[PDB]
């Protein structure tokens, strides 16, 4: 849901830093390279980060925001894991933490949930 | 106005750091003593802020809280009309906020409390 990553990007801090153990590769190998590896980094730092915020029962906060990313991207760990074609790169060394902006972060988070839609290393 | 306050820190990231120059002391000395500078700190910190946050959201706007909030205590700052900056967590930096914002209707005589020092 792309409006909302847009809020979420509108009041997250420009200068507040997301870690997020980048997979090496995202840039110029094909996803099944690495999206299996992405989803389940960004669902550890996205679940890091909704610890970071508290409910509003207000509109859309960055709490119901993340929280809902949170719940996409451990949908897309489980049908990773499923995904029973061996050669879908599933081990990898932890990659090393990077920090990020919001903006680039859910740059990341953007290209590697739509990685899936566009479906030797 | 606490409510937006509330909605603010509670949007704010809890670890995120806000610089706040803040008059040593002050938890234990009388208004009057530090009440001049901090709505003027308080002002520069958040005024500051507003440059982290897009104005281009719909609903809930950090952008939109902190600006009406640069709003109540810049009209303070004219009524009205060192110190060693420190780093403060959303919820720390909005309860020096709160405080210094009470501290106008709860106002006594500079003469009926006391000096200025603490050691």
């Amino acid at each position: 849901n792309v409006k909302d990553v847009t809020k979420l990007v509108a009041n997250l801090p420009k200068d507040y830093m997301i870690t997020l153990k980048y997979v090496p590769g995202m840039d110029v190998l094909p996803s099944h390279c690495w999206i299996s590896e992405m989803v389940v980094q960004l669902s550890d730092s996205l679940t890091d980060l909704l610890d970071k915020f508290s409910n509003i029962s207000e509109g859309l906060s960055n709490y119901s925001i993340i929280d809902k990313l949170v719940n996409i991207v451990d949908d897309l760990v489980e049908c990773v894991k499923e995904n029973s074609s061996k050669d879908l790169k599933k081990s990898f060394k932890s990659p090393e933490p990077r920090l990020f902006t919001p903006e680039e972060f859910f740059r990341i988070f953007n290209r590697s949930i739509d990685a899936f839609k566009d479906f030797d290393c």
